[PDB]
């Protein structure tokens, strides 16, 4: 019957199916963990920056569906250091639970020793933030918060938990506890024969396969009603993945940088945008008027509030993806069996041809090394079960142009918020998520020093992955953008490194770092020799079992395509037309 | 006439005295850039974390009167990535002014890429934060921004800039701009001699001086009147240096961690505490029952609604430190004139004697080494003019406890926040604000991980000074406090390291990683071997112009002197009432 | 197809079973008035004071299981005089919907006459309080608001339309509309 509040709250999080956190204790939020002690059902990852706890739980969220990281920590700055990953959470409609200690009720007026108004700072970033009252309400607000994070639109949680009220017994019964319902809305039938109507009548409709479909764990289903209808799919990049890359009705992605241009040339070719989990970001759409001209447009979302907020859809359904998807395929069996699904066997050949054609060479053998054929030498050295994590740079821009994925949530990225230092506690937050997963991390350097001291996190609990870091000595996107401004400035992280001559005035020496962090590092200088450093480091793994990270030292300066509308994008490196210059594009090349 | 929003910006900046930035650039916040490189007059330093840049900021305020340290940063996560530096410049009374890019006005409401509303999440730790809405009104936000961080409290201000709104035209007269008044009240002549009234009639006075005496730039006034009135001065942390450690009158400092038994003793036998600049903080304190047990209580505090917070005073007044002391001075000097002040001789002995005998020991031979003998180390190599950078963990306490200081703004400390990865952007950001001080940090392992990278920053930019670490390869403070739980528990950072068994299990190897990151270390083993390595890290220094680390490897397990009430400090370590164990305490040594 | 976004309201107010409102009029949700008008579906009953029509709306919603009482007014002070009610419904767990007129949205930050940022100032006493800022999300955040009004815990909800959105042409199809589960 009666046990302390944190007590309880172990229960709740086991009832709840945590078996995860990711955590930095202190002195206010101790009781929490001497209960997470006591109870035993929980691994604890100790990281080595809140910051890097934040990430890692939202890693731990996306690796897996229903997956939930917790991130754990004390009062005061703890809070506030959990803030950017509560913000990229939210932004991708992604759940985390974040824990906090805080001084005792009493004290909270008085500037107690690190007490800070968490609620207040976390409010706009979260779908609830709370300071618990209450001993008893410790569990109940566990209880609502796991309520909120998996209904609706997902979204993170903060539970901010005094120290009186951790330590104060309440009577709990734990075989009464339940988990409270989810609410997601599903489409009706009538909606849904709507949406097929109007695709029937498309003579060149794409889907547009966004977040929501993988958020709802129906990749498969969305594959089905795309061969079903024989209708090409444009993941966006937080749907890469929920059709294989190689499948050939998949058509590309879209947008002003993280897109193709074969994929921008079939949605300006196309009379109609079928939106399945999408929300049109800016970078995917440019203009909305160039992105919506001549094209009927639906949109099926979860959140009523998504549909019309950037564009306005013809029509406009609120629906968990799943039970739009569900329906949507039972509909289009009906109108096969009704021989109403028109053949599409012309428009699909056009999307393929462009798919075959309008490519970017990936194959350099320049020395330094062009960052395209690192992209290259990944797409071969790694099977179709790659999970790929990155954040956001010139590197993860032209990875996205150039890598290839096969299943759902093999690529992990923020995408709306693309907070430096997200991707090496993020890439750990995935293997403590799934121990088989075959996970590569792609990192500038600058994103890879943010938050470099996390590898010791990898290297102290045997958490092995290959790091790729692409190396410019610069803030690569940033020099890009400043092409506009006509300048170069305080964006370069070059110096002649006092202990490597080595890095031939690059800065700073990420295999001295990386080694002093526990973790194995191989660098490279010339194309020829990333193939053999990624089968070394895979050795590595296996013999060490912690992280590898393989450097590439690239030339200084490379623009990435892009540009400001999808009719709009330079191509500054060489375009291609043929396999031999891009030879990894799965039209070329099989995968496994 | 006629100029972008940020080239007015730029003239507002240097009239407001602005010649340092600290910060990361992107694509919303290059305007900013621009007009900066156009301008000239500020020198911007690049950090390798936006966390990073922010605390520089906070350290160049602190180092010097006056000074703002601004850092500057991108949409979205970068804001974010601030908080915990508004929160800390906040909670100890200082400003910092932080600018952050936005998404285009427009597009605000649309879920832009990195779009966030700072100005909600930010408002509990600033000010002022504010998403600047016009052009014409970006140099009159500054203008009101530079007025709130230098009036009443000082605090930090956050400003936004929409990217539309940063490159629009306005006219601008520069010559035109004058900054506003600062407001500041000023004790009446009524209210200083009564508070000079109480004090003659105290038998066993103390002054307990702030952070708020060293905010007004008073340490001078602050030592004159504690001289004209033959008063023991107790420094808060925060007020820590505002009286040299060697005067007669400097009875050490208060409190349940970094407090002397000295200092507790005194407090405990005066019958009245005359609060300067001060707030009473909790760990000053303890109970404050227990604190004001037979006490009459002044307090002058800038912040009427800091007086009767946390305790009620028997008179407190409203007034800029300055202000008040130059008063208190002048009345003091009539007092004196009108032989109306009481001799103090047998209170001021008793207090000396105390400081004389109820120390802690500090010579230890062991090996491994005990970290106590660190800080008796560090005062012997050197000078008077040293300036520690410090902030929390057993590493900091005992270094509070240990370590002498003689000039104010020569102990930079986070007292109230305490973020882990403060030291190093703290001591670059001091260094920066004065390139002839003599900066020493202090910092145990798991603080020095958290922002490493920044060592990164004083290589490329050659910025040289002391980094002490004192490694545990423990969370030590949490540990210590963890034993009220019979545990220990998520709190060891140590692991054999596949790349150095001469780590012996510590984990983390920091020589590699700072040599790694273009700086210079030396790692110790052995108590003797400490004096020479500090030497060698001077000779470095001066050599190569980046920061030194000097690594101590401590025993594991020590527990540092901390109790909940002043009468109930616990020593766990060997107390001393010899020189011959605690060497350099001022009464047995010179310092310079 | 192409109706002002006020006229596509009503649409939704009468799908979701709104019969009656209680208000007072202003230049600032004069549009709303005259889709109420056009549209014919609902029976505006004028209060003497912007508090009495919403308590009436109170009133009227307590009357009946199911009744969501509609209280309209301008922007500024009529939003400003809704606080005490909202704050009782909420105090009570039960529903009402206030609507209030607002400045355009270009002129939100410009202290334009009568604005008022009545989304911060409702928000602790409504379970939604939001200034629409797209004509296509009118219909979509009156739907979220009955959602929101009927589930849970029952609680009260605020829509601030500003004058640009209200007027401004969207693509409704009423039939398509359906409200959301509970
Ligand atoms: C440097 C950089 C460049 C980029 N360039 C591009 C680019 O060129 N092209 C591009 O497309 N992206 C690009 N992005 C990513 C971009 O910012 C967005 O993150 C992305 O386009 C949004 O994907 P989405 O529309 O699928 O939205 P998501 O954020 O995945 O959300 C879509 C919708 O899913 C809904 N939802 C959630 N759960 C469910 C459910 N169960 N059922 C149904 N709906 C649900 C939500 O309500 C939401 O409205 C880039 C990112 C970076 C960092
Ligand atoms: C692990 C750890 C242990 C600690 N242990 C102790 C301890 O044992 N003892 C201890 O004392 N501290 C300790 N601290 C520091 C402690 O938390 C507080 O930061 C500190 O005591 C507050 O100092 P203060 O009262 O001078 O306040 P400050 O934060 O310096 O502010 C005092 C007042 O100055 C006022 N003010 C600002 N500008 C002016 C001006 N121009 N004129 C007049 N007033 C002004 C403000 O309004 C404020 O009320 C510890 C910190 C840490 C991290
Ligand atoms: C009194 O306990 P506390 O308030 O819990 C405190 C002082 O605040 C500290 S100190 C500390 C550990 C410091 O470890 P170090 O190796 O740096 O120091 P040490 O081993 O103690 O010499 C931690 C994790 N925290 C907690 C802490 C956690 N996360 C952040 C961001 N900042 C913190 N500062
Ligand atoms: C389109 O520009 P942006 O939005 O400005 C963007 C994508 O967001 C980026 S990417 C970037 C530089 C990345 O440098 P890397 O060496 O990691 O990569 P690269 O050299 O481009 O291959 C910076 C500083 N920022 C800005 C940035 C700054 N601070 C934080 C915390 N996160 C960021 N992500
Ligand atoms: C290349 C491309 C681009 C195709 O679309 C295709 O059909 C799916 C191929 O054959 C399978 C191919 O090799
Ligand atoms: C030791 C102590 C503690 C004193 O107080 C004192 O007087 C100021 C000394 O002599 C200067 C001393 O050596
Ligand atoms: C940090 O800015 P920099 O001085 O590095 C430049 C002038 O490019
Ligand atoms: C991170 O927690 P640990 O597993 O390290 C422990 C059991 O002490
Ligand atoms: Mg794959
Ligand atoms: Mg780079
Ligand atoms: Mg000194
Ligand atoms: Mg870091
Ligand atoms: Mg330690
Ligand atoms: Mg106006
Ligand atoms: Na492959
Ligand atoms: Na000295
Ligand atoms: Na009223
Ligand atoms: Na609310």
């Amino acid at each position: 019957a009666k046990m302390r509040a944190v007590d309880a709250a172990m229960y709740v999080l086991e009832k709840e199916g945590i078996t995860t956190a990711f955590g930095v204790p202190g002195a206010a939020i101790n009781p929490f963990y001497s209960a997470m002690r006591k109870h035993g059902g929980i691994r604890h990852i100790l990281a080595r920056h809140v910051e890097g706890a934040s990430h890692m739980a939202e890693g731990y969220t996306r690796a897996t569906a229903g997956n939930i990281g917790v991130c754990l920590g004390t009062s005061g700055p703890a809070g506030t250091d959990m803030i950017t990953a509560l913000y990229s959470a939210s932004a991708d409609s992604i759940p985390i639970l974040c824990i906090t200690g805080q001084a005792p009720r009493a004290r909270l007026h008085k500037e107690d020793f690190q007490a800070v108004d968490i609620e207040a700072i976390a409010k706009p970033v979260s779908k609830m933030a709370v300071t618990v009252r209450e001993a008893a309400l410790v569990p109940r607000v566990l209880q609502q918060a796991f309520h909120l994070m998996r209904s609706g639109r997902p979204g993170p949680v903060l539970v901010d938990l005094p120290f009186d009220v951790q330590v104060a017994e309440i009577e709990f019964d734990p075989d009464m506890y339940e988990p409270l319902p989810v609410y997601k809305p599903a489409a009706s039938r009538m909606q849904i024969e709507k949406a097929v109507e109007m695709l029937i009548q498309a003579e060149r409709p794409v889907i547009v396969a966004g977040g929501g479909v993988i958020n709802a764990d129906a990749a498969a289903l969305l594959q089905q009603f795309a061969e079903l209808t024989s209708v090409p799919v444009i993941p966006t990049l937080m749907g890469w993945g929920c059709i294989p890359d190689d499948h050939e009705l998949m058509a590309g992605m879209v947008g002003l940088q993280t897109a193709h241009r074969y994929g921008n040339a079939t949605l300006l070719a196309s009379d109609m945008v079928f939106g399945i989990g999408n929300r049109f970001a800016n970078r995917h759409t440019g203009s909305v008027e160039k992105y919506t001209e001549g094209r009927k447009i639906v949109h099926i979302d979860i959140e009523p509030t998504q549909i019309g907020r950037v564009l306005c859809p013809d029509l406009g359904i609120v629906s968990d993806a799943k039970a739009a998807l569900t329906l949507l395929v039972e509909v289009a069996q009906e109108m096969q069996k009704a021989g109403r699904l028109p053949c599409r066997k012309e428009w699909v050949a056009d999307c393929q041809q462009r798919k075959r054609t309008l490519l970017r060479k990936t194959h350099f053998d320049n020395v330094p090394v062009k960052p395209q054929r690192v992209y290259e030498e990944m797409n071969k050295a790694f099977g179709r079960d790659v999970c790929y994590v990155t954040t956001a740079g010139l590197s993860q821009i032209a990875a996205a142009q150039m890598l290839h994925v096969f299943k759902d949530r093999h690529w992990i990225n923020c995408g709306q918020a693309g907070p430096l230092g997200w991707t090496i506690p993020a890439a750990l937050g995935v293997c403590a998520a799934d121990p088989k997963r075959n996970v590569v991390a792609i990192s500038g350097d600058f994103d890879f020093q943010f938050l470099i001291e996390e590898l010791a996190v990898g290297a102290q609990f045997n958490i092995p992955y290959i790091h790729v870091l692409v190396n410019n000595a610069y803030l690569g996107l940033i020099r890009q953008s400043q092409r506009a401004f006509d300048m170069d400035y305080c964006v370069q992280l070059a110096f002649e490194n006092i202990n490597s001559s080595e890095v031939n005035g690059y800065g700073v020496d990420h295999v001295k770092v990386a080694e002093g962090l526990g973790c194995k590092a191989i660098r490279v200088f010339k194309p020829e020799d990333i193939a053999p450093a990624f089968e070394q480091a895979k050795a590595l793994m296996a013999q060490y079992r912690v992280p590898v990270v393989v450097e590439v030292i690239l030339e200084r300066v490379t623009n990435i395509s892009m540009g400001s509308e999808l009719d709009n994008v330079m191509e500054f490196e060489d375009i291609a037309d043929n396999a031999a210059d891009a030879p990894t594009e799965t039209c070329f090349m099989h995968y496994e």
